DNA sequence: CCACTAACCTGATCACACC
DNA sequence: GGTGTGATCAGGTTAGTGG
C-alpha cells in the first residue's frame, strides 16, 4: 500500500523542470520555494528532482552546492515508539506510516527515510 | 498490450554531533 | 579516529497513467 501516484498539471511540469534547468541540485530552501509557488509537497518534489536525474542521466550515458535540509531532531521518546513498530513490521506502507508519524508528530516523509536507514543498518 | 514514470527501494556516502 | 544517525547521492524496482 504506496500514496496514491499524482499527476503534474502542465504548469507544475514547466516550473519543474526550468527549476532543473537551473540546478539539479537544489536545496531544502529552493525545493520548498518551488513546492509552494506550484502547490505540490516538498517531498514529492524532491523525489522529482531524483526520479529526472535518474532520467537524465540514463539519456545521457546513451549520447555524451546548496544547503540540506536540517537534520530533523529525534527525542528518544520517538524512537523507542519507530522502534517497536520497526520489530512487526520493518516496510510499513503509508497508512502505516501516517500512522507513525500521528503518533511521533514527525513528518511521514521523515518517517519513510527513518525506515530507509534503520533497514540498511539494522 | 505496452511505454512512461511517481513512488519506493538498496547501497553508499555525505554531514554533523559527540566522545 | 571511532560511532551513531539523519539526509542525499546513483540508480534499480514496483505499480499507476494513459497512449
Amino acid at each position: 500500500g504506496r500514496r496514491r501516484r499524482l499527476v503534474w498539471t502542465p504548469s507544475q511540469s514547466e516550473a519543474l523542470r526550468a527549476c532543473f534547468e537551473r540546478n539539479p541540485y537544489p536545496g531544502i530552501a529552493t525545493r520548498e520555494r518551488l513546492a509552494q509557488a506550484i502547490g505540490i509537497p516538498e517531498p514529492r518534489v524532491q523525489i522529482w528532482f531524483q526520479n529526472e536525474r535518474s532520467r537524465q542521466l540514463r539519456q545521457h550515458r546513451r549520447e555524451s552546492p546548496e544547503g540540506r535540509r536540517k537534520r530533523t531532531a529525534v527525542t528518544g521518546s520517538q524512537t523507542a515508539l519507530l522502534l517497536r513498530a520497526f520489530e512487526k513490521d520493518r516496510f510499513p506502507g503509508i497508512a502505516a506510516r501516517e500512522e507513525l508519524a500521528r503518533e511521533t508528530g514527525l513528518p511521514e516523509s521523515r518517517i519513510q527515510i527513518w525506515f530507509q536507514n534503520r533497514r540498511a543498518r539494522h
